[PDB]
Parts: C-alpha cells; structure tokens; sequence
C-alpha cells in the first residue's frame, strides 16, 4: 500500500495542501476517484467554472467518492494563495512549479479551465474532459465519465 500509481504524479511533492495545512499525504486518497483542476485566478472562465464545481462537489464528493486538487497555472504566490481560499479541496503547493508543469504537459492542458480524473489506486487515467460533464450531468448519473474523448 504505497501508493505507487498515484505517486507518479507528483515527482516533486510528499504532501499536498488541503486549506492551511500542508501536511495531506496521497494514502488518504485510496479508494477514490481524483480530479486535477487546472485553472487560475486570472481566468474570466476559471472564475466563473469554480464555483460550479463546488455546486456539484457539495452534492457528490462523498457519496460518489472523490476528490479534488487544484493545480494552478496562477502567476504569483499572492494570486495563487487568494484563489486557493476560496476553494473546499487539496492543492498541489504554488512552490512546486515544475510539478505543475510535469501535469499540464502530461495530459496536453493547453488551456483551463480544465478538469482531469483518475483513479487513485491504479492510477489510471478516466477523461480529460470532466469540465464538459460537471456542466451537462449535475446529478452525476454518468460519473466518472470514461471517455468523454469518444464524442464527435
């Protein structure tokens, strides 16, 4: 039980954040289904999506069994900090900068706001298009949402 999957995501960081504390280690994500949120407080959309996504995760994150964590494209500790507040999940920390670059590059990001999920566990890869699904199924009858990448 290492976590192995999982951990190959985070070269650079142990810990993630979840509000103040820093001290969230990946183990206590087992079992769940994981959503990579790229955005940043600079973004009209990202803005505007955010608050969305905590509509659907107060409705869903504990009986569908997931969680979230902002990786964030924000231009300064200041921002990222601010932008964070306001937000009831886990952050990959704003100092591991390359770590946010091994995930955006990892899954072609190439803009936000964008939302990825995995499964914890293995650490296998679901869809790349969440943000789509969190918008067009609120009630999550579809959820974890495999594929999305086969719509035309």
């Amino acid at each position: 039980p290492h976590m192995s999957g999982l951990k190959k995501f985070f070269p650079y960081s142990t810990n993630v954040l979840k509000g103040a504390a820093a001290d969230i280690a990946l183990p206590s994500l087992a079992g769940k289904t994981v959503f990579f949120y790229f955005s940043a407080s600079w973004c009209p959309p990202c803005r505007a999506f955010t608050p969305q996504l905590i509509d659907f995760y107060k409705a869903h994150a504990e009986k569908k069994n997931f969680e979230v964590m902002l990786i964030s494209w924000d231009e300064s500790a200041e921002d990222f900090k601010d932008y964070y507040a306001k937000m009831p999940w886990l952050a990959l920390p704003f100092e591991d900068r390359k770590g946010m670059e091994f995930l955006t590059t990892g899954f072609d990001v190439k803009s936000i706001p964008t939302l990825v999920g995995v499964e914890a566990d293995s650490g296998n890869i679901i869809t790349t298009q969440a943000r789509t699904m969190v918008v067009k199924d609120p009630e999550a009858k579809d959820f974890p949402w495999p594929n999305v990448e086969a719509k035309k």
